[PDB]
C-alpha cells in the first residue's frame, strides 16, 4: 500500500504515467479503439492478448511485467441512463478489485465514458464519483488522467474538496 494513499490528477497523456500499473479504457472486443484506448495499444500492444472482456468488467494483461487493466465502460449511445450507470460503477469496481489483487501501490486511471462512449454528455461528475465509490478503500495512490485544462481544474477541485 501507499503510505499515505492520496488522489491527484495530471493533464497528459495517460500512455505517459509514471505509476505501477495503467487502466485501459478498453472496447469489450480488445480492439486497438479510439482516443486512450488507441494511446494505450500503442504504448502496450502486448496487453492486448485475449484483452476482450464485457461491458461492465475489468480483465489485466501484462506487458512484459507491466500490469495493464482493460476496463470497459458502457457506451451511452447504446445503453439507457440508468443501465448505463449501473455499467460504469461496475467496471469501476472491477478496477479496484484488479488494483488490489495486483498489490500495486500506484495507478493510473482515465475517467471511463467521458469520451466516445459519453452519449454526447458531460460525465466528468458521473464517472469520477462511481471511481472515488470503487477506488477509496484502496490504498494505492491513483492518479487520475485527463487531457482538457478545465476538466483539470473540476477533478482537481472534486479531490481538494474531500480533503
Ligand atoms: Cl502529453
Ligand atoms: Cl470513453
Ligand atoms: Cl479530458
Amino acid at each position: 500500500g501507499a503510505m499515505a494513499p492520496s488522489y491527484r490528477v495530471k493533464r497528459m497523456d495517460i500512455a505517459k504515467n509514471d505509476e505501477e500499473c495503467v487502466v485501459n479504457a478498453a472496447n469489450p472486443r480488445g480492439l486497438p479503439g479510439d482516443g486512450v484506448c488507441k494511446a494505450v495499444y500503442k504504448k502496450w500492444p502486448e496487453s492486448f492478448k485475449n484483452s476482450a472482456t464485457p461491458v461492465g468488467t475489468a480483465k489485466t494483461v501484462m506487458c512484459g511485467t507491466y500490469p495493464v487493466i482493460h476496463a470497459v465502460g458502457p457506451n451511452f449511445s447504446n445503453y439507457t441512463e440508468s443501465e448505463g450507470d449501473r455499467e460504469l460503477a461496475a467496471a469501476y469496481r472491477e478496477v479496484a478489485k484488479e488494483v488490489t489483487r495486483l498489490g500495486v501501490n500506484s495507478v493510473a486511471i482515465p475517467l471511463l465514458s467521458t469520451g466516445v462512449y459519453s452519449g454526447g454528455k458531460d460525465r466528468l461528475t458521473q464517472s469520477l464519483n462511481h471511481l472515488f465509490t470503487a477506488m477509496d478503500s484502496t490504498d494505492a495512490d491513483v492518479v487520475i488522467y485527463c487531457r482538457d485544462k478545465e476538466w483539470e481544474k473540476k477533478i482537481s477541485e472534486a479531490i481538494q474538496m474531500r480533503t
